């Protein structure tokens, strides 16, 4: 599914994203954009041999389980394949839990890279929340 942008912001409002640890929807709205090009079916192998799965490009390290990245941990207690439903509710739970792992939204390395600190706000423009 490729979500809409107002689309994408009412669904991450309605599971909780909208300040979450003090971070805006606007910084989440941003980060889906381009980590994922708000595309549920987004994957993306990294080098390590873990993959990033999802609308939030959740990493098969550490967070969901695919069966094939070596010492892997399923911290978010599901399937990668769960973070590719078009229904976001997985991924946000699982990103909840990801954020609050003590490095913030610096996690999402698109996030960093080009929503950090600049103006999030924008992302919700248009929406009707």
């Amino acid at each position: 599914k490729v979500f809409g942008r107002c689309e994408l912001a009412a669904a991450m409002k309605r599971h909780g994203l909208d300040n979450y640890r003090g971070y805006s929807l606007g910084n989440w709205v941003c980060a889906a954009k381009f980590e994922s090009n708000f595309n549920t079916q987004a994957t993306n192998r990294n080098t390590d041999g873990s993959t990033d799965y999802g609308i939030l490009q959740i990493n098969s390290r550490w967070w969901c389980n695919d069966g094939r990245t070596p010492g892997s941990r399923n911290l978010c207690n599901i399937p990668c394949s769960a973070l590719l439903s078009s229904d976001i509710t997985a991924s946000v739970n699982c990103a909840k839990k990801i954020v609050s792992d003590g490095n913030g939204m610096n996690a999402w390395v698109a996030w960093r890279n080009r929503c950090k600190g600049t103006d999030v706000q924008a992302w919700i423009r248009g929406c009707r929340l």
